[PDB]
């Protein structure tokens, strides 16, 4: 069969027939705008702790440094005992760490009876699903860990006695929380980031040209959370090339490749009740008090987006990085970006040395159990070729950062990977990805296989 | 790489070390007890379709046979709009039936908004996800049929009008919940079975076999709700051959392979904190070794095992957490047999599937968002349609129990949960050594299943 | 101030100017037919019973007999816990009885914490709030008390065991539902009250009466739920007497009296969008003046008003808005008889309680923050008690139908939200002139009817 | 019957035994802290007028006076049609303005079909409950007067056009609705009434001698919204007098008269999962770290409140100025101040002269029908003595400002009225009221009546 290139290519859940799409809509943060890694995670790390260290956390805290290479994102913060957990679908413990200590084996079972979590049951777990949770995926981790291991502090199960009253983790997470949100909304990030953006946005004259083609063969809107003035800027630098979307081509303002620019859009909510449609004075950023298309509208609804565009959810393809939830409404379908995924397919082909090995390896034991029955007492020795399992299982976990991989921990998938087969119809590392595919193009989704059915054959 | 036969093989959701496996625990009633199809369900049905008319309903539903090609395991009915639904692991409406009429495309969400419901809705949506549920799946589809096919009554959205009286499909539905019970419970069912147990459940010298190996290398226990007289009746039944496990060897009476027997189980109440521990006088088949009632915990405590040394094998799917560590689980799911001769005996079906998706490709494959080119497809469009419901209804009128087409089921999503192991019967393990790795078959995403390791 | 006779008064909720009055409408069963008491309660009951015991309940159902000294309308049934709650406005628990078992006090929080219902759970809670229900009422606690004190039966919080079949309230409630249902609609009540009307529907000359005052000063419809085989047995066994409207006149038929009649209204579905409008066959007694089904709005059309102009004269207490502008009302509540003897004839209890409210003040008088001095009251604190629980129980063992002492009852907020008129009987109308201005009285807060004007 | 001085007080919805009360919770604003009117509704209104003209409102909302005589609290404004409406507690419409115009009698009935409005249709309609609403009430009324009645703006039925794109009313009304939080939240409201408190807040040593004798027969706490260092000026000038509780002992401070101070409450939250329980620094404001009775906290939840107390609902009396709503947990007991009965009860009592009026033409007019029943013919005339009637009911009506009493309209109560009797145990015009009372007390029920009850005698 034939195949794009890998990292060209859109994967697809459920099917999807393209050419059934009459509007493309877009997330800006995250989606547009990528932020560059390691560094807008480091600033967002830094201005965090920057904030605590203001409010009386102790100094040490200043000699952190993010650390691209331990979270993995989507992991799950128990606000009881201090620790990071990696889970599957079902809520069973993969993976836990206190701070940088990694538990597992019979000692995590004293901990959570039957290696089980109610992931229902918010404020006691957090899950750190989005991109701008990979900063305090890291520094809860660091602060658990200096506070464990600093003398002073006395560590008990629930949190620290520091100095000497009680600081609970549910405590130590809150003052995380809110720290993150202060930065993001009251402090210096936005502010940070616009000042030097080519150091942290990345831009691609790909973008520009991939949208101008979906506004050839339908309409195309943008629903972002930040407001104009930010919203604005980090368009404009997007799309600062010396050319509009061709080579040649004279520049066009961002604003030109979207029939409806929506900023404020306060998501969810948005997708249901909403707030009151506004409109922005493109000069200023302030809103105008009243509500020709040149125009952008702040506030409002999914709904509302349906109605000025005439269209209707089968009709129209949402592009962004955040799985949401869930009726009635319209239904919108869903392409969703993964960034990643760039790293994980070349661990899948750059690594396939380990992949195979394990093939082998367990292809070595269906031999030794092939003469086999419950007639027989033969009980073959296979501990060995068992190790050399765990281990090789350990390594190629181990490329995917100290966390491992986003969608899977060994033969069990993530929580984070049935979250993304809810909610996606379509999926890559990024949206850009779509120019390597005509717009009538059908994509077939990709079969997903129960045991019996992936390895039993037709024969 | 080296499989046994299909047909004997036992199928891994998690990898489990089977020498580590020190207690093995039963169920009955379809684990041990393999009761005959079509001829229980249809008792089942017969049987409550009697009692609804004993207490109302019309003669017409006398003439009513029950039809083993319609009922698919694990549908939902919708007791607002009287809807037989097949859904996904997530909710999304995979295929609607009002009686014997088939909705969707346009027609569903005119009444699923987003073709989707939300499967927690208890009151609502009822999961018919047991083998005893399927008599009541299919009675249920009939009585709508009935109702909406005839001039006596007037059919509205939430039901239908008896001449007067209004009768919602939710009221409808809980008489049919309770005749069910009232059969199982209070009626003839149980009885009607003991009087000719060759008609009404399988047997085979495997069980007795299988049994004994493991008695050998770990201790055997039966959690059942099943009561005494029954049970003794059954296991009786299922262990009379005129020798002991192997031919040659004297027979033994069927307790003889339990070190712990236990009734009244009261599942799943029996999991968590139980009921008082009984015990049953042998003779008075009443009480008050044999046990009734108890625990989970009972039951680790007296065998001196516990949690991940225990392998309970059956036919239900549990749920929840399991504070007290939980047991390891083997899933009988008979429907099992029958897919996987779809599976092979139709593969020339899944071949052309594939030639369809292969040419598709070959289309498409020069061709990026640059072109202009549409090329039509609508005949090969036409045709997967045709093949792939031609190969959906090949498993009945319902589909498969584990998918329609692209999407899995809630029920696969459910085994998946719940199930260490599956397979058919659990009788295939006496295909496999006691000193087994079963290795987890192993679930990949689109992007894993579709791209390669070079 | 002048005042009318208590038994023959029309209270007033909401002020009405009877001269704007251009029609009048009626209600036929317990408002024009009112069913005598306690007779038509128990064949209710008794029919209910003998249907229950028919499709497999015990035998000894059959040896209860109604007891009308025991149902409250407008109680509340919990089809978890299997309780009788008569609760406040806003969702309180006043009163709480398993079975004959009345609660509160400590036990209550167990089971109900705050001692408050979210009164909108309907999935539930059921509101027994009409005539009908009565019946229902009784049958209900009585049932919930047998198998609660039946060696046979174990008792669960949400049900009891009926040996291996397990029985919920919830689903001992709906077999109640049906039960009565099916007796009204499938069964013999309707007809063993026509073979014996004098023993089952009241009847006076003032009915007539009032009827042909109405039609003098404006337009006179009915619009009943009945059909017309049983509308036209009933309403001519009200209007046969040996004359017309007064004495000495020429008696006329029933249907004479109205301008409109409409039958198969299908109330409350009648208010909104309705059925379609049939007309009936007066010889046939079937379709196709004489109306069927159709709308509240086609009545108006048809007599030429509308809204304000009508009065809605009824036992049943409707809801919502009313786009479209809806009618006047005037409800009947035949308790409010018996209600007002207590009012007047233990007038003597009353005046006790007042007295131990006068002797509190003068106790408490001399006292401010101030003051360290406790006052013992327990003793008058127990008899303000005995007195309250005296006064309340000769309403009947659930109270009086508008309140539990302080606490005034969801019932009476009903009645106060959606009627503009009530009384005991609509007759009572004839004790007033159509030029009348029913004006309303008047619902004093705490701090209006305890501080006076000087 | 003996009664205590109508304006000292309580009034009793439900019984209640006070030596049954254990703990005496204290809402802070509008409940200790009673803001002085006229004066401190005015500070809240120009400080939101300044900040609507700052954002593109025109300047002529400068010319706007507040003015007390027109808003009743618990008005419900409808944002479809911009009109304050004056509902009943099923939802019949009593009273209807649109800005300062009057609308009532068939007008009004093209609009509200049925006379009759959907309460529980949230975001159409907005209930001005509070008494930080006052401003808002009037606020309203004057732009939507003011848009009407202003040549260069059309009016619409929704909304207007101002200038010329469309300012709904809706919009209108959040426009307002953000400007008051914002005041409350950013704006110098909280500032400017710290830097003249004698201008803005009552003081009365009444105070700190009622909280004193309660703390002899009980425990006595504070859980309010308002942040510390706000609570620890307001408190400190309620406390500010040359003595502690009685004239001539010596000044406490106003900490010393609360077992637990609670501050950053989060109510409604609070009484449900709340925050997580945090501890304040004294010397600062700022939250410390970690978390001796001297202790002031923050955040926390109703639950955690009796736990440190050591208490259960009817143990707890809760003292304040807000109505909430509603299971399970435990179910405080409630006292429930509405400083309008202060001038209600004068009229009540003032303006008896009405009253006893209205008494007697209504006694007239059962003369003229006590011969009287369905066989007379004799239609009487009465519209004379009917008008005597309508426009008595209107001068007293209007004793109480232009949009009426706040507990009921002519025969009818109030949506307000209602949800006092749902919510309240015991009510007054301030908590100060207690003092009257001995702690022994018994406060009975003062019982409702129906028609036939109220007009119906035990002879
Ligand atoms: O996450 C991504 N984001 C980005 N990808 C492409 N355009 C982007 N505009 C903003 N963010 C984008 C990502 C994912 C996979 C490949 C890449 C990429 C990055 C740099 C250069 C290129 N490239 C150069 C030639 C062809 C592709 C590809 C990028
Ligand atoms: O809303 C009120 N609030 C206030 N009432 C009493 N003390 C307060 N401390 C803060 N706010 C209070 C109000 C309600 C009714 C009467 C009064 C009051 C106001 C001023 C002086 C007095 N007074 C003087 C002698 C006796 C009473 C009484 C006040
Ligand atoms: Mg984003
Ligand atoms: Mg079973
Ligand atoms: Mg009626
Ligand atoms: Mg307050």
């Amino acid at each position: 069969k034939y195949r794009r290139e890998a990292y060209h290519r859109v994967f697809v859940n459920r099917s999807l027939a393209m050419e059934k799409i009459k509007c493309f809509g877009f997330d800006m943060d995250y989606t547009l705008a990528v932020y560059k890694s390691p560094e807008y995670e480091s600033l967002g790390f830094e201005l965090t702790v920057e904030r605590l260290v203001s409010i009386g956390y102790p100094q040490e805290l200043l000699s952190f440094a993010y650390d691209s290479t331990f979270p993995t994102r989507g992991l799950v913060f128990d606000t009881l005992y201090g620790n990071l957990l990696k889970v599957d679908a079902y809520g069973n413990l993969l993976v836990c760490a206190h701070g940088f200590n990694f538990i597992r084996g019979p000692e995590t079972r004293e901990q959570y009876p039957n290696k089980f979590i109610q992931r229902d049951d918010t404020e006691r777990f957090y899950i750190l699903n989005t991109l701008f949770n990979l900063p305090e995926t890291y520094l809860l981790a660091c602060l658990v860990d200096f506070f464990t291991n600093c003398p002073r502090y006395t560590s008990c199960e629930t949190g620290f006695k520091d100095g000497d009253l009680f600081m609970s983790y549910r405590s130590m997470f809150q003052d995380v929380r809110d720290a993150v949100d202060w930065v993001h909304y009251k402090g210096s990030l936005k502010e940070k980031t616009v000042e030097n953006l080519e150091k942290y946005v990345v831009k691609d004259g790909k973008l520009p040209l991939l949208l101008s083609r979906m506004k050839e063969v339908g309409k195309v809107f943008l629903a972002t959370n930040s407001d104009y003035k930010y919203t604005d800027k980090i368009m404009t630098y997007l799309f600062d090339f010396p050319h509009g979307p061709k080579p040649g081509s004279s520049h066009r303002p961002w604003q030109s490749y979207f029939d409806l620019i929506l900023v404020d859009a306060r998501k969810p909510l948005f997708f249901g009740e909403g707030t009151v449609l506004r409109q922005v004075d493109t000069k200023t950023g302030k809103l105008k008090i009243g509500t020709q298309h040149g125009i952008v509208y702040s506030g409002g609804s999914s709904d509302t987006i349906c109605d000025l565009l005439g269209a209707k959810g089968k009709d129209i393809l949402y592009i962004g990085d955040h799985i949401f939830g869930d009726k009635k409404r319209q239904g919108w379908r869903t392409f969703l970006v993964i960034p990643e995924l760039a790293q994980e397919l070349h661990v899948w082909t750059d690594k396939s040395s380990l992949f195979e090995e394990l093939q082998s390896l367990d292809i070595f034991l269906a031999e030794l159990y092939k003469h086999l029955d419950s007639s027989s007492n033969e009980r073959p020795d296979i501990s060995s070729i068992q190790r050399r399992i765990k281990k090789v299982t350990h390594d190629m976990d181990m490329c995917y950062g100290m966390m491992g991989s986003l969608f899977r921990s060994g033969s069990r998938q993530t929580l984070f990977a049935s979250q993304v087969m809810r909610y996606a119809d379509l999926y890559a590392a990024s949206f850009i990805n779509l120019l390597y595919y005509p717009f009538s193009y059908l994509f077939r989704a990709a079969h997903v296989l129960m045991p019996h059915e992936s390895t039993v054959e037709h024969t």
